[PDB]
């Protein structure tokens, strides 16, 4: 399944610690049979965007609590175009 | 400069619903020099993401207004992992 998941209060963020986060999701996602694909970030809002495939959003979150950062909110998105 | 913008209420919306949402904001988006990438859909919480390459927000937003559905929010992501 397809998810996309939210972080908020992120204000400030760079571009080096968006890559440190990305690379601590992509360390242990395998385990829970995820992959995240793609991250974008506002860090004028501080909010940050993850695409990513997996099992459930259940495993999804598991990864990222492992890497140190749960979601705020995360969606199915079994539509796309 | 690129963008995720989100719709909300979008409760139940099917495949074709989207799909027809998104050529209508194809149909209008060369005018604003404004390009959406990908659109992801999640009918449950009624969310949909569309993440483009535009301008301005402004631009963006006049896009979808024309195209019948303004976003209810929108972050420029310059960032991305």
């Amino acid at each position: 399944a397809h998810f996309m998941d939210v972080h908020r209060g992120m204000h400030g963020i760079t571009s080096d610690q968006l890559h440190q986060a990305h690379q601590a999701d992509l360390a242990v996602e395998k385990d829970e049979n995820v992959h995240f694909e793609q991250a974008w970030a506002d860090p004028a809002s501080g909010t940050i965007y993850c695409l990513s495939e997996g099992p459930s959003a259940e495993a999804v979150q598991r990864v990222h609590e492992r890497a140190g950062h749960k979601a705020d909110e995360i969606h199915e998105v079994p539509l796309s175009a």
